[PDB]
């Protein structure tokens, strides 16, 4: 297991546009495209990022090169975050790959904001900040991922996606 597993398993692959669980058009390995309603305004945004005419439809080494770079991002945008780096840099590989799951769903700016769970993590309180994670909009709309990844940060463990 690896974050590249990880999130395979969380996003699934799918080679047309479709609307990710909050409604917005997203394809291949749960690469946003939009939030607009507009499939047309999905569909330019979907050839922009492949560098062709699409019209809708990708191959799956395309999906699989929006996601590596969609992996790098997240990773990069904890970096570059003073709220995450310092979470990020306490902990272990695995619970490593447990944040960068989160960034990739919700963002940066989104993750940063679960200031109290991210001081537990510090702290290695890991009930604790199971606990607090889960006190969230993220775990009552997607509570199967989140268990997933919450169940990551608290025993440091790949058992949650054996």
């Amino acid at each position: 297991m690896n974050i590249f597993e990880m999130l395979r398993i969380d996003e699934g692959l799918r080679l047309k546009i479709y609307k990710d669980t909050e409604g917005y058009y997203t394809i291949g390995i749960g690469h946003l495209l939009t939030k607009s309603p507009s499939l047309n305004a999905a569909k330019s945004e979907l050839d922009k990022a492949i560098g062709r005419n699409t019209n809708g439809v990708i191959t799956k080494d395309e999906a699989e090169k929006l996601f590596n770079q969609d992996v790098d991002a997240a990773v990069r945008g904890i970096l570059r975050n003073a709220k995450l780096k310092p979470v990020y840099d306490s902990l272990d590989a695995v619970r490593r790959a447990a944040l960068i799951n989160m960034v990739f769903q919700m963002g940066e700016t989104g993750v940063a904001g679960f200031t109290n769970s991210l001081r537990m993590l510090q702290q290695k309180r890991w009930d604790e900040a199971a606990v607090n994670l889960a006190k969230s909009r993220w775990y009552n709309q997607t509570p199967n991922r989140a268990k997933r990844v919450i169940t990551t940060f608290r025993t440091g463990t790949w058992d949650a996606y054996k």
